[PDB]
């Protein structure tokens, strides 16, 4: 296939132009003028040090073999830090979940963009750890294009799952996460192959009016999101929160309610062969 165009649009019906600021083939050492390794020089996007028990380490993101590696390690002697609020723990189901044992990483674009075709070729980490591809905007919203859980020990659907979420981070919005304690919208994108078994190409076409999902070049129409549906024909406009500039994130996190890796599961690698972000000419 031609890498100049989305795998799902090889005739370039979209008149696509690669956004070089947001794109990377990861064939060189990680470009830290393009990418924030979370925690580099104590810089934390969204003040997010990691999801307990895991914490983001600057040593767990690097390129290797043409891929960005987001590594999950068993590292009990890591110098786990406190949250920006001074806590040594997250609060999950009302319980204090302490930081310990596991390091992951997060890599965030230093630039933002609004609307485009995002195509990521990746293989999820083969452990009970997330491999995620997502966005944030300042006080606006967050689109989790996927949370994978490639090494789920007991759920085969999760091994083939891309959990997709849209979250409102705007306190003015009735769907604000800290009002409804959940996403504006979520769906389980199910693909045909285990996300940790091989590299696959995942496409997310993000526009002002729809979000579409592509797998290995093929539209998955069951997962299309339409503004007219989410807003019920513009009668509930606050349900459409993705008209925002976004940073792009890759990361891995412990989701303790799904599972926690054993040392025997680690190290594990979320491997990103490339990110291609196109926008319309």
């Amino acid at each position: 296939p031609n890498p100049a165009y989305p795998l799902s649009d090889q005739s370039n019906e979209g008149d696509w132009v690669l956004n070089t600021e947001m794109s990377d083939e990861f064939e060189l050492p990680l470009d830290e003028d393009k990418w924030l390794i979370q925690g580099r020089n104590n810089e934390y996007q969204s003040r997010f040090i990691g999801r307990a028990p895991s914490q983001f380490s600057v040593n767990n993101a690097y390129t290797e073999s043409g891929k960005l590696k987001i590594v999950t390690k068993w590292e009990p002697d890591y110098d786990f830090r406190l949250k920006f609020n001074g806590d040594d723990h997250d609060v999950v189901n009302g319980e204090k979940i302490y930081f310990e044992n596991i390091t992951t990483a997060a890599v965030i674009s230093k630039k933002q963009f609004r609307y485009g075709y995002m195509e990521i070729k990746c293989k999820s980490a083969n452990a009970p750890i997330t491999s995620s591809f997502w966005t944030t905007g300042k006080n606006t919203s967050e689109m989790d294009m996927f949370e994978m859980f490639g090494g789920h020990k007991t759920n085969d659907s999760w091994r083939k799952r891309l959990k997709f979420n849209i979250i409102s981070w705007d306190p003015n919005n009735p769907n604000y996460f800290n009002k409804i304690n959940g996403p504006v919208f979520t769906q389980n994108i199910q693909v045909g192959n285990n996300t940790a078994g091989d590299f696959h190409v995942y496409g997310f076409d993000w526009t002002a009016d729809y979000i579409k999902v592509y797998y290995d070049g093929v539209l998955l129409p069951e997962y299309t999101i339409l503004k007219s549906e989410l807003t019920n024909n513009n009668t509930n406009p606050d349900k459409w929160v993705t008209d925002s500039d976004y940073w792009i994130w890759f990361d891995s996190e412990t989701f303790p309610w799904l599972g926690i890796p054993k040392e025997e599961d680690l190290p594990a690698e979320y491997q990103i062969e490339y990110l291609r972000v196109w926008q319309k000419n």
